């Protein structure tokens, strides 16, 4: 169907290891998206063809307002073309750069909607596995929307291929290669309600190393400024028992979450 003929090409949107993404605009129909290239070499010399294949299959079935569209798929001897819904503001990411901390109100507003968004995924068994900032997008309301489902699966699950780069969001149980459920998702929402509102993740640290031995004992401190409902939120979800992390719904009707969000369940 769709070739890189169909498309106008325009300035880069960002990257990723395998991804260059980019803004493009469809010739006939004037419609406006993102089309992320991927080296068909690159993905063969670290063999994720099975992720792809993944990505593609679960990212364009789901349908949610929190949750970025996939469209479509062409290739052509050198490149994989993923055909992307575009969003205008960005990465939340950048949005962290900007600001350092958020307040309590955009804080709990985020949550929400992730809460919404997976709790949506999570009742088809999808995880996430790879929820950060660079991979949360913006629509043309500000409102999130989870993107990059490269890492997604059906639960439960073994890990089998390598983890590249940062540990920095990811539970115990992941890092350690042992079997994992939905829970993982729960841990990193956890993970960024404190980046939310400190500014870094709770458990970085200078090295792989250390980092490690720090998420496997989880140990965090908060700084005086966060306050004793953010607290009670977050330390439910970073159990190193996962058994012991809250449901999506208790996140959902959680009084600080209902005190400062700024979005319904
Ligand atoms: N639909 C999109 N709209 C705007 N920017 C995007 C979009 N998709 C990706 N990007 C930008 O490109 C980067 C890489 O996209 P991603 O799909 O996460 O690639 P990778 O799988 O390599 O991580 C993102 O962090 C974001 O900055
Ligand atoms: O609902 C849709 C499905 C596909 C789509 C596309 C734009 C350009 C190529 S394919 N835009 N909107
Ligand atoms: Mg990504
Ligand atoms: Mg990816």
């Amino acid at each position: 169907q769709w070739a890189l003929e169909d498309f106008e090409i325009g300035r880069p949107l960002g990257k990723g290891k395998f991804g260059n993404v980019y803004l493009a605009r469809e010739k006939q129909s004037k419609f406006i998206l993102a089309l992320k290239v991927l080296f068909k070499a690159q993905l063969e010399k670290a063999g994720v063809e099975h992720q792809l294949r993944r990505e593609v299959e679960i990212q364009s079935h789901l349908r949610h307002p929190n949750i970025l569209r996939l469209y479509g798929y062409f290739h052509d001897a050198t490149r994989v073309y993923l055909i992307l819904e575009y969003a205008p503001l960005g990465t939340v990411y950048r949005e962290l750069q900007k600001l350092s901390k958020f307040d309590e109100q955009r804080t709990a507003t985020y949550i929400t909607e992730l809460a919404n968004a997976l709790s949506y995924c999570h009742s088809k068994r999808v995880i996430h596995r790879d929820i950060k900032p660079e991979n949360l997008l913006l629509g043309s309301a500000g409102e999130l929307k989870i993107a990059d489902f490269g890492w997604s699966v059906h639960a439960p699950s073994s890990r089998r291929t390598t983890l590249a780069g940062t540990l920095d969001y990811l539970p115990p149980e992941m890092i350690e290669g042992r079997m994992h459920d939905e829970k993982v998702d729960l841990w990193s929402l956890g993970v960024l309600c404190y980046e939310f509102l400190v500014g870094k993740p709770p458990f970085e640290a200078n090295t792989y190393q250390e980092t490690y031995k720090r998420i496997s004992r989880v140990e965090f401190t908060f700084p005086d400024f966060v306050t004793e409902g953010a607290r009670d939120l977050i330390s439910r979800l970073l159990k190193h028992n996962p058994s012991q992390r809250p449901m999506l719904r208790e996140v959902l009707e959680h009084p600080w979450i209902t005190a400062n969000s700024s979005k319904p369940s």
